[PDB]
């Protein structure tokens, strides 16, 4: 377990700017937050209560209000946050440019060939591209929620914007008769804010 | 208000690379600002040693103390199961405070390798993206890397181990290429390293039908 930090935009239609620490050890709940704007610190940011997460470890989040006409100008926003179990205080920086919103891009792979011997195969699913990291991903068979899923928690890529992948297990049977499944995806920068990828057999 | 103390296992890296020191971390925290000094005894399987390197004291946040001590461990030992206590004495401290740490216990499991080509909806981009699923393996301490044609790739990112819903685990590798060299039909690599499999290391190629 390892804490993350996370910084969210303004959205574009009161603005806001948001530092999230996720995966907080149970042990040390507390979390200091330290804000920047240029390099100048800030202290009007007020910090929520904590909200313990499915895991028990903890979500802890701050808040700081931004003058709006100052984002229009391009001023670097940074959020130091500081823990007991953390080696060293990590540093987040936002601002309006490459804080923009960054549609994510949906692919279904389906099982690799060799894993057509077992008795399960995995369907993937990958999404790419997106920003900022808040998103929600699910798994449907003609309309039915599936239950056995895993999804990858986002990865920071190489252009600033992020990446999951989400994993469907089904049985070998079910795939090879032609059953159709779904990615849902959840996030802001989609049109209606919401898609779907299908997936089935040749 | 009291201090506590965490044992972090070695890297996985580390232990999976004999040109690496892997290393069990004792981490010291909210020690006395008047009463600083941290005794540590390491034992291993029961045995106590004296090789553990202390590191320099640092203040925190708040005004107290965080003291570290490491123990390097050798790589055959972390992997046979050796437990190793890092105990914690220090005057502020009722009575000292023993953590106990060792590799995942349980049934050691081969990690699964499938490489999975991008999806047709992205061979209209000018980047696609090179898939390697590992899946099944325990315990998590697992190495991912991509080659072709002998030499390393170093445009991809990997998943955080996952915990799946059969207790093992699983994770995601990404490789990034030019949309002209999957089309070639060059072969890429995804490369493993996991004391579960044969040598420690094994690798599926990935290349256009």
């Amino acid at each position: 377990g390892g804490p993350s930090v996370f910084l969210f935009p303004p959205k574009p239609k009161t603005p806001e700017v948001t530092c999230v620490v996720v995966d907080v050890s149970h042990e040390d709940p507390e979390v200091k937050f330290n804000w920047y704007v240029d390099g100048v610190e800030v202290h009007n940011a007020k910090t929520k209560p904590r909200e313990e997460q499915y895991n028990s470890l903890y979500r802890v989040v701050s808040v700081l209000t931004v003058l709006h006409q100052d984002w229009l100008n391009g001023k670097e926003y940074e959020c130091k946050v500081s823990n007991k179990a953390l080696p060293a205080p990590i540093e987040k920086t936002i601002s309006k440019a490459k804080g923009q919103p960054r549609e994510p891009q949906v692919y279904t792979l389906p099982p690799s060939r060799d894993e057509l011997t077992k008795n399960q195969v995995s369907l993937t699913c990958l999404v790419k591209g997106f920003y900022p990291s808040d998103i929600a991903v699910e798994w449907e068979s003609n309309g039915r929620p599936e239950n056995n899923y895993k999804t990858t928690p986002p990865v920071l890529d190489s252009d600033g914007s992020f990446f999951l992948y989400s994993k469907l297990t089904v049985d070998k049977s079910r795939w090879q008769q032609g059953n159709v499944f779904s990615c849902s995806v959840m996030h802001e920068a989609l049109h209606n804010h919401y898609t779907q990828k299908s997936l089935s057999l040749s």
